[PDB]
């Protein structure tokens, strides 16, 4: 029968996984290849058409993780493994117990949760991560407010016949949430009460971003007095300057600056000053860059949240005001996708991106994106096996 | 490191297909071990934390999958693996090349598509099984009009604080396309360039449900004159009626019906009196059950839309009215959902019914609904590892 390829197809999963247990360090190639092969062998298991079922399962299971999440299901339930059942939860979330039994249906045959005995369930290590930091304020975020738009990016395409009429302000986004005229940005903070869970969202960092990429050292000490600075546009939080103070730590006295919207620079305010860095609000589309001839002016997760023209232009514009020619530089810090071979990590993060406007850049996009701003190119800083690398880039 | 995780998942991975490998045909208790397996290894493979991301990757993939097929990317692809670059596909859809190309990043992959080359596309099987008549009739309408409510399913709880306040004409479906008062068969139906694409997707039979786990032989011979009638209550295309008159051929010149709405009986009309089946146009909620005193009345695949109140109990009162006592009978065949062990394809029907108000049914529910309607439940046909049983029943 298809008996032959399940058997194929374990052969190669076999044949990954032993190349995967003896390699060393060099997010390996062979740890995706593994993955991949895993994933044959499932869709083989199915077939063809039973395996086109998958959209339909897949789309109840976020829609039962979302919504056991967000009544308060996994914090609930014993962190550890400890059973509990469906009335007991029912009792601790006021979530029906009638629907908490057919939403678990959807997170114990394989979902992250483990269905223990009739109407008994508990935790495993891949639901309690959803508790972690990371999923924690990324997921609820993204389960809210953009699960939505992505799925009707095929409505918003098919009103103007499968053309790009897509916009930072008309999208899957304006779309679905009733906004048109909005920024994702503009809509969520226009509601005080989503500040907090969105500025959690934006520091999430599951890959966790390798920030020692770049000589944070060298071009800084090397800065005399008013050039001896770094300013963290759109830093939000501030992780990615403290990780900065965290990788050159010889500092002459240095000025390190943070650069937010107004309600996102109010969350950390009080948390970034106290670790000695200072909170300056800041609108790179409104405005022009304040602070003038800094070493260097740091973009991290900012640009793929913007298409070229008309906002990209913008803030490369309004930065290069307060650039010194031969002193100042310009680091735009994000996703590289690769031509061929991109994973679903790239993936969902451009497509997600495409509901809002946004989008991540190949190394060509980024060539253009410099070329429609006067910049030079300086260096492309990549340590492969990253998916981020630095742009680098000068003055023409 | 976690490669001894990755090792003791690879050998469980073995040892079922080893399992699977070797049993007979006894759908199989061990493909789907194989497949909990396989699915372990590749979540170990990623980590607690990374896999929680799996969440985001399949909401994009189920919406780039959407919006592929509906501009006809599927269609415009050659069938049979050749490949076809993104300009070439982008001429013949008119989708915007740049959008086509950010949406194959989620289906080559992993995804059912092999990405040949850069901007170079082929079909696999699995994605052409995307063509085939299952699918091709069922993915599209749930894509357009069930997955955005099921993602609402949270939303609507919420604004009940988690209590079931669900029901046929107040659900995730009247939230989401905001046709409060209306249930789905109306909304849909009211539009007519609707009902192709809608009595298509009602044709879809992916696991092909087994018509002969009930002796149609028996009990339709043994039916004098007007006792010799079968009627297909929302009978829809009548597929279920065809498999019958093919599942016992011996007729004493019999009277086989199919109702159903009027724009389905339309649809079906004319294909249905040729293979000799007579349509009639019934509202099993409005109206009584027409055909007084046949063997049998039969319902595949209705009572999973309905709850037991009101609309359950309305149905079999409907057609109780018709029925003999001692000689007409019930036959509800419907998925039987264990209170254990349930599986992906339980979930997926059950919680796509939830947006809808429906539901599928425990054996514990379906005697709960008898006993409402004041039937006695004659026998539960069920051959296992069929999801599949029919709940006979008499008047009590
Ligand atoms: C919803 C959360 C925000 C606003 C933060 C987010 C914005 C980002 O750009 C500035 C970002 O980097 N994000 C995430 C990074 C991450 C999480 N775990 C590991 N890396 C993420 O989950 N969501 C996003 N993202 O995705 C690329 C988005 C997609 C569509 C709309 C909004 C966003
Ligand atoms: C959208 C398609 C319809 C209207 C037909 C559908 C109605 C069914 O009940 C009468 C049904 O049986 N369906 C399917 C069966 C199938 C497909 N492949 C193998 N079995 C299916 O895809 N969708 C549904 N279904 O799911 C249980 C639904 C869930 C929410 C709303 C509407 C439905
Ligand atoms: N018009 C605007 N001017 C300045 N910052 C903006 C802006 N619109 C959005 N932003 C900010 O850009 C940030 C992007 S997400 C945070 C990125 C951060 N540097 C990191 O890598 O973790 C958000 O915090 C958001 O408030
Ligand atoms: N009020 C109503 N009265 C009669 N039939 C109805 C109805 N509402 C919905 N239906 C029909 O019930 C059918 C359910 S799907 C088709 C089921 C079919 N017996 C099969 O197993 O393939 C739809 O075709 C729909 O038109």
């Amino acid at each position: 029968a298809q008996k032959i390829a399940v058997q194929k197809d374990v052969d190669e999963v076999v044949a990954a996984a032993q190349r995967f247990l003896h390699g060393s360090g060099n997010s390996d190639e062979a740890k995706v290849d593994l993955q991949k092969k895993a994933s044959n062998l499932v869709q083989t298991i199915r077939g063809p058409i039973p395996a086109a079922l998958s959209s339909m399962e897949d789309i109840v299971k976020v829609a039962s993780l979302r919504t056991l999440f967000e009544a308060g299901v996994f914090h609930a339930m014993p962190k550890g493994g400890a059973s509990m059942t469906a009335s007991e939860i029912s009792a601790q979330t006021g979530l029906d117990k009638g629907i908490l039994i057919r939403l678990m249906r959807a997170v114990t045959p394989l979902g992250p949760f483990h269905e223990v005995g009739e109407e008994e369930y508990a935790h495993t290590p891949f639901s309690e991560a959803y508790l972690t930091a990371d999923i924690a304020g990324c997921f609820p975020v993204m389960s809210n407010f953009i699960f939505g738009p992505v799925l009707q990016i095929c409505d918003f395409l098919r009103q103007n016949n499968w053309k790009d009429a897509i916009t930072t302000r008309n999208n899957p986004f304006t779309l679905a949430h009733n906004c048109p005229g909005e920024t994702m940005f503009e809509h969520l903070y226009k509601n005080s009460k989503n500040v907090a869970p969105v500025t959690k969202a934006e520091a999430a960092d599951v890959d966790q971003i390798a920030m020692d990429l770049y000589p944070w050292e060298e071009r800084l000490s090397d800065a005399k007095g008013s050039n001896a600075t770094l300013v963290d546009i759109a830093g939000s939080h501030g992780n990615g300057t403290r990780a900065i103070m965290a990788l050159a730590p010889k500092l002459n006295g240095c000025r390190f600056i943070v650069q937010d919207l107004e309600p996102v620079i109010g969350e950390h305010s009080q948390a970034l000053r106290a670790e000695g860095i200072e909170p300056q609000v800041y609108d790179f589309l409104k405005q022009e860059q304040p602070v003038h001839g800094a070493s260097i002016y740091y973009f991290r997760r900012v640009f793929h949240d913007w298409p070229d023209l008309p906002e990209g232009k913008k803030i490369l514009d309004n930065t290069r005001a307060a650039m010194s020619r031969e002193h100042s530089r310009i680091l735009i810090h994000d996703i590289i996708v690769p031509e061929i071979g991109a994973t679903m990590s790239h993936a969902w993060q451009d497509l997600s991106l495409m509901a809002i406007g946004g989008m991540e850049r190949t190394e060509k996009d980024f060539a253009r994106l410099l070329d429609i701003a006067g910049l030079a190119l300086v260096k492309v800083w990549r340590k492969p096996g990253d998916m981020m690398g630095i742009i680098e880039a000068r003055l023409k």
